[PDB]
């Protein structure tokens, strides 16, 4: 699987049908419809202690690992219940400032989409957690071109020596706070994995607020590759789903 012709969104219902369920993400957040749920309890993101190990180029995005054998990095709160270890982020990117996130809002797409993904722990560890409807949680976050992320730039900076798939590097000391915008206004719902396997596990939390990175910053992702060393260059880039049907569903919104 992954994003060309042959092989992108379109052809993974076949050797996932899921791709066709009940509760398939990303999905367009209509910000008319959306409603206030008064509800929500407060959100918790508690990265502090996060402790980043690794970042592997995995031929479908870059991964920035985390030791999850403790509550370290933990989100809370919201629409969640209990607690939710980090494990791992990655973005989805586009070939053009116009395009590259997979939630869009009111039909418009970002230049990208972060993904924080979070294991609830009740399950002991995130292959059980893939396992059920409430097994993950997902911080989606926009980024815009404009001025500089700082805290993405060691980000930026390694990418040159994960170039390939399957290339990793030691990625220790990293902290995702600084990947943050100001509000924690989110919209929620629930939803899928966006890729393969596609399963249907997620607590969806996307903030409202994007964060601005440069056009530098993200032309460095746009120079990496999905093949792997000393293969035809592929760039990595429009590693994004599409919006799914909403079906039965509804956002949410934490916010008036
Ligand atoms: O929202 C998602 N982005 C992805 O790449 C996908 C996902 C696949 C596998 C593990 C964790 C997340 O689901
Ligand atoms: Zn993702």
């Amino acid at each position: 699987w992954g994003y060309g012709k042959h092989n992108g969104p379109e052809h993974w219902h076949k050797d996932f049908p899921i791709a066709k369920g009940e509760r398939q993400s990303p999905v367009d957040i209509d910000t008319h419809t959306a409603k206030y749920d008064p509800s929500l309890k407060p959100l918790s993101v508690s990265y502090d202690q996060a402790t980043s190990l690794r970042i592997l180029n995995n031929g479908h995005a870059f991964n920035v690992e985390f030791d999850d054998s403790q509550d370290k990095a933990v989100l809370k709160g919201g629409p969640l219940d209990g607690t939710y270890r980090l494990i791992q982020f990655h973005f989805h990117w586009g070939s053009l400032d116009g395009q590259g996130s997979e939630h869009t809002v009111d039909k418009k797409k970002y230049a990208a989409e972060l993904h924080l993904v979070h294991w609830n722990t009740k399950y002991g560890d995130f292959g059980k957690a893939v396992q059920q409807p409430d097994g993950l949680a997902v911080l989606g976050i926009f980024l815009k071109v404009g001025s500089a992320k700082p805290g993405l730039q060691k980000v930026v900076d390694v990418l040159d020596s994960i170039k390939t798939k399957g290339k990793s590097a030691d990625f220790t000391n990293f902290d995702p706070r600084g990947l943050l915008p100001e509000s924690l206004d989110y919209w929620t719902y629930p939803g899928s994995l966006t890729t393969p396997p596609l399963l249907e596990c997620v607590t969806w939390i996307v903030l409202k607020e994007p964060i601005s990175v440069s056009s530098e910053q993200v032309l460095k992702f746009r120079k990496l590759n999905f093949n792997g060393e000393g293969e035809p260059e592929e760039l990595m880039v429009d590693n994004w789903r599409p919006a799914q049907p909403l079906k039965n569903r509804q956002i949410k919104a934490s916010f008036k």
